[PDB]
């Protein structure tokens, strides 16, 4: 059943390459209609959208007695999406950040921090609690700051961006299982060739959408996005997985996202993210992969 596999797997990348410039456009329209910009809009409901993936990743492996995949799959996602995604992006549509999400870039910042220090011995359930509480709270500050019939404008508005997004989700693991059903059916199947595999297809929503609006020059879209899923990644995945058992510490990879996350702040603040902010994000992306477990 070789067929089957690639038929899955071109299948999946045909409803990622649509489905993603729908979510983007039905996002897009979503946030002139409730006069919140474009990086609200990419930061909370775009986000979890595109995290749900890993939320339940890692709930379901932390209660099957696996909490370093959890943990992994949490960290490597946010590595993933300022070295991978924010890099690309930086690239194809260079971003000067306003002064006002500067202030949110710094917050985001402050929580990665904050999130590496409690994570030294290890995330606890209680680590967990507190991590899910102040995601709650970043997603309502972000949307109060950045805020103020039947219309079918905004009804065709919401068939844009749930299609969008269902279609990113569904072809994300048809894109995986299509995947592991040629590695098998080619007898290459390993199993670290299938986790990571995984990992990356939870990432591949966010690396889609975000490479959409970054075509279409929407810079604040795909920041928002950025920093948003880092965050559901965090205060979301990884909080869930720590409920369900102590989750083992990745003091090495913290360290790597709270560098990467300085970095993102620094020139976002002082300087802008454009060609090459964006090939240092690759770089220190690629050096991720090649050194780490
Ligand atoms: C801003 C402060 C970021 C660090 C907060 C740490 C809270 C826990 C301190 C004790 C950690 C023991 C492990
Ligand atoms: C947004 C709410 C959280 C802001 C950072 C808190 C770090 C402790
Ligand atoms: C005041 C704005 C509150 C926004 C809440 C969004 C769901 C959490
Ligand atoms: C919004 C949902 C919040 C769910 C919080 C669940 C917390 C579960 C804690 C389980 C602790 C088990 C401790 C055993 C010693
Ligand atoms: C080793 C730490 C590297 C931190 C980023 C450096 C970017 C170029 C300056
Ligand atoms: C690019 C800035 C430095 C990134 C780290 C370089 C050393 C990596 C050592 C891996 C072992
Ligand atoms: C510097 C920013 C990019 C990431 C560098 C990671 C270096 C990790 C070295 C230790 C690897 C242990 C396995
Ligand atoms: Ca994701
Ligand atoms: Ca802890």
């Amino acid at each position: 059943m070789v067929i089957l596999g690639v038929g899955y797997f071109l299948l999946g990348l045909i409803l990622l390459y649509y489905g993603s410039d729908w979510f983007v456009l039905g996002s897009e329209r979503i946030a002139r209609h409730f006069n919140v910009s474009n990086f609200v809009i990419g930061a909370t409901v775009m986000a979890i959208g595109t995290s749900l993936p890993e939320i339940l990743t890692s709930a379901y492996a932390s209660y099957m007695h696996a909490p370093g995949i959890s943990i992994g799959n949490a960290i490597g996602s946010c590595i993933c999406n300022i070295g991978l995604v924010l890099g690309l992006s930086a690239i194809i549509s260079p971003i000067i950040v306003d002064k006002n999400l500067q202030k949110n870039i710094l917050v985001y910042l402050l929580f990665v921090i904050f999130a590496a220090v409690i994570g030294i011995d290890g995330f606890s359930w209680i680590d967990g609690v507190v991590l899910l509480i102040l995601f709650i709270i970043y997603l309502r500050w972000t949307v109060k700051n950045g805020s103020a019939k039947n219309n079918p404008s905004v009804v065709f508005s919401l068939v844009l961006l749930i299609i969008g997004l269902i279609g990113v989700l569904v072809g994300a693991e048809l894109f995986v299982d299509g995947a592991k059903k040629i590695a098998l059916a080619l007898d290459i199947s390993d199993k670290v060739i299938g986790f990571t595999l995984v990992a990356f297809g939870t990432s591949l929503p966010e690396l889609m959408v975000s490479l959409a609006a970054a075509k279409r020059n929407l810079g604040g879209m795909v920041l928002g996005n950025v920093i948003g899923s880092n965050i559901a990644d965090i205060g979301g995945a990884l909080a869930v997985g720590s409920l369900f058992m102590h989750l083992p510490a990745e003091n090495v990879q913290m360290a790597v996202l709270v560098i990467m996350s300085l970095l993102l702040y620094l020139f976002a603040k002082y300087s802008k993210i454009g060609r090459w902010q964006g090939i240092l994000f690759l770089a220190l992306y690629i050096i991720a992969i090649a050194s780490l477990r």
